[PDB]
């Protein structure tokens, strides 16, 4: 049993939620966030934006040591920071950005990065600015982790369609 409220079950180990993942994360204090990060980890926006700016920046200056340190990530890589005042701890995760022409096949690898985590409250990888079809997104993540995922839609009409669709 677990504190994740008023998700409906996809699957045997995902989990969809309309809701806002800052909210949900400030709420729940998961032991794992997942944010939608960039191979530089410069949160500017999207759910990165939202998620660092919920954080006072402690984000930001985090992620600059990071990569002071170690260099970019991968894409379809992964990084374990602290989840400050939203998680324990905040996996940041790098889905291909189509708007970068990125290739899509490395979103399943992104989501394999999930299985090293027993639970977590992530967003759609890929998704949104990162400009993949949430639809695809949704499929690559139930068809990838086995890990429980409790996924957080911000938009109620795209939440609305990925239920409405999903096989
Ligand atoms: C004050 N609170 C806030 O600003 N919250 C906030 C702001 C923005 C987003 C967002 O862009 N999310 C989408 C996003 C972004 C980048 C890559 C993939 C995805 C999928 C996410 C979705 O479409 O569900 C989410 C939450």
């Amino acid at each position: 049993v677990n504190s994740f409220s008023g998700y409906l079950k996809l699957t045997d180990n995902v989990y969809i939620k309309n809701a806002d993942i800052v909210e949900e994360a400030k709420k729940v204090k998961p032991t794992v966030v997942v944010n939608a990060a960039n191979v530089y980890l410069k949160h500017g926006g999207g759910v990165a934006g939202a998620l660092n700016k919920a954080t006072n920046n402690a984000m930001q200056v985090e992620s600059d040591d990071y990569i002071a340190t170690n260099g970019p990530l991968k894409v379809g890589g992964s990084c374990v920071l602290s989840g400050h005042n939203l998680a324990k701890h905040c996996l940041h995760v790098v889905g291909p950005n189509v708007n970068k022409g990125e290739d899509i096949q490395l979103l399943k690898s992104a989501y394999e990065n999930f299985n090293q985590h027993e639970v977590l409250l992530a967003p759609l990888l890929s998704a949104g600015i990162f400009g993949a079809d949430p639809i695809h997104s949704l499929r690559v993540c139930v068809d990838t982790v086995r890990t429980n995922v409790y996924l957080a839609v911000f938009d109620k009409n795209l939440y609305d369609k990925l239920v409405s669709s999903f096989l």
